[PDB]
């Protein structure tokens, strides 16, 4: 049908579909006046894909091997020996926070803009391993279509993820069409100054925060200032997140993306260092949240290219 | 006219319409594209009145009161002892930290939800010494107008004030119609957690965020993640947050409330213990920043009750 045409009928389908009718029709016992239309989705395993590594990851081991060469502590001090020495599961404990503080202690001293334009040179000349295109294009199709979907019927879509804030703002908007105002992640603190009599803002080596678990409804509080009435997520980090927007007396939706398809994307869950699923899932029948079988439930997991 | 029929024609009508013209007419050599138009506004002074207090200060006074039959030390302690003791010069050093710390220090352990009903509570039924309304009628008509008509030209309307967010968000959307997620303030920090079995943020007795003098341009960056095309402040605590956007290679607008009617409202600049104005003023003719003259320039304050 018109709208998402790369959804097969499933649970999370109808789910969709009835929720977004049942908020949007005037008269409808369930509306939701336009301005509290608020969505919340992960961005790593939720809307692109997050194997053999979250993209940052891989960012910011190309960053550590071009600096090496000014680092000869780096062959013992951690994690950064983990990056020089490829060692995966080493790299698998660093968690939204240790992501962050690699990112931090080497981009410390540049300006905002400095970040963004390495971001996006290497945003646009790095490949996935497996489909040899850009991470960029390893964008989810059905969820493009999702976003469209909800901004259609004026929902203000965010990202609330662990990911750095500066990594994703560079392309998010021209990628997901979210504005980089709509961007909620980890951040390091940032200092007002002038260079060159141009005002600009610098990079601190220091956290600012970090938004994973029990962060990311802090996070969502603190910047939208409003209870989302939708969530979707894909890993045990966004339990607080969807716990937030559909329990208690909040009675909104949430979905999470389950990873089956080992064909055309990856198959994980409980056992993965990348996207761990395994008590949101076992929740999910008793909170309501509504799983996505990507195997079953999507025609396509790519756009073309 | 039809635009801003309370503004007079004056430096800053002419300067405010014929930017908004420039960046928003296809094919002129400002255009914005609409996603980068962004403006930004303080709140106290800028779009309402500050005078004989910020009205945030008035209300955590009232807090005080209502608290200090618990609270023995209080009639030592500082700056409780001030409040009790009005004492209005004591109060004047407190700054936007010293007030977001007060606030901080007497909302501790409450939930978000239950310092809005705080707030709403107080600010539908206290009333300004002078005006004998409420403070939320105590608002700039030709400014009300400003915002409108900037919201016609598809610019985003963004508050960035040192008064507290949580402060402001109750009202802000019914009084300026700007959301929760355009207000951008001070702030304590949050932890999540579930109360009886409802999950809830609870206000934490630790600062988050001071959202004043260069950390305005922080505020904006990590929020917004956009540097603004336009601003309005009246203070020097907005002196960083108008060079931000006028200064160096950008070449957004900056215009400046000086509070010059004493009849119609307070006049006031250079000696004011509240929105004090010196160090901007004395650099507006150098920066290219517009002074708007109360007294000269708008031709009624406030809107009719
Ligand atoms: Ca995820
Ligand atoms: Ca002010």
């Amino acid at each position: 049908e018109e709208p998402l045409p790369s959804w097969n009928d499933s649970a999370a389908r109808r789910a969709i579909l009835e929720y977004v009718k049942s908020v949007t029709t005037e008269g409808s016992p369930r509306f939701v006046p336009v301005s509290e239309r608020i969505v919340t989705f992960d961005n790593d395993g939720t809307l692109w894909c997050e194997q053999p590594m979250y993209v940052q990851l891989a960012f910011a081991l190309d960053r550590v091997r071009l600096l090496a060469d000014k680092h000869p502590e780096w062959r013992t001090e951690e994690p950064f020996r983990a990056v020089i020495e490829k060692d995966l599961p080493a790299l698998a404990k660093l968690g939204a926070k240790g992501l962050t503080e690699l990112t931090m202690a080497t981009h410390a001293g540049m300006t905002d803009d400095e970040f963004e334009n390495i971001v996006t040179e290497w945003i646009r000349k790095a490949r996935h391993p497996k489909f040899h295109r850009p991470y960029t294009e390893c964008v989810y199709q059905p969820m493009l279509e999702l976003l469209a979907f909800l901004r259609q019927h004026e929902f203000k879509t965010f990202i609330v993820s662990g990911a750095g804030i500066e990594f994703m703002r560079p392309w998010a908007k021209e990628v997901y069409g979210i504005p980089p105002e709509q961007v909620i992640g980890s951040s390091v603190k940032l200092k007002y100054e002038l260079r060159d009599g141009k005002p600009v803002l610098v990079r601190l080596a220091e956290l600012n925060f970090i938004d994973d678990q029990a962060g990311k409804p802090v996070g969502i509080r603190q910047v939208i200032g409003r209870r989302p009435v939708m969530a979707v997520g894909n890993s045990d980090g966004d339990y607080e997140m969807l716990e937030y927007v559909t329990s208690g007396p909040a009675n909104g939706l949430g979905l999470i993306v389950h990873h089956t398809d080992a064909v055309r994307e990856f198959a994980y869950d409980r056992q993965s260092p990348f996207g761990r699923l395994d008590r949101a899932l076992t929740d999910a029948t008793s909170k309501g949240w509504i799983v996505i079988d990507m195997q079953r439930d999507w025609k396509v997991i790519f756009p073309e290219s």
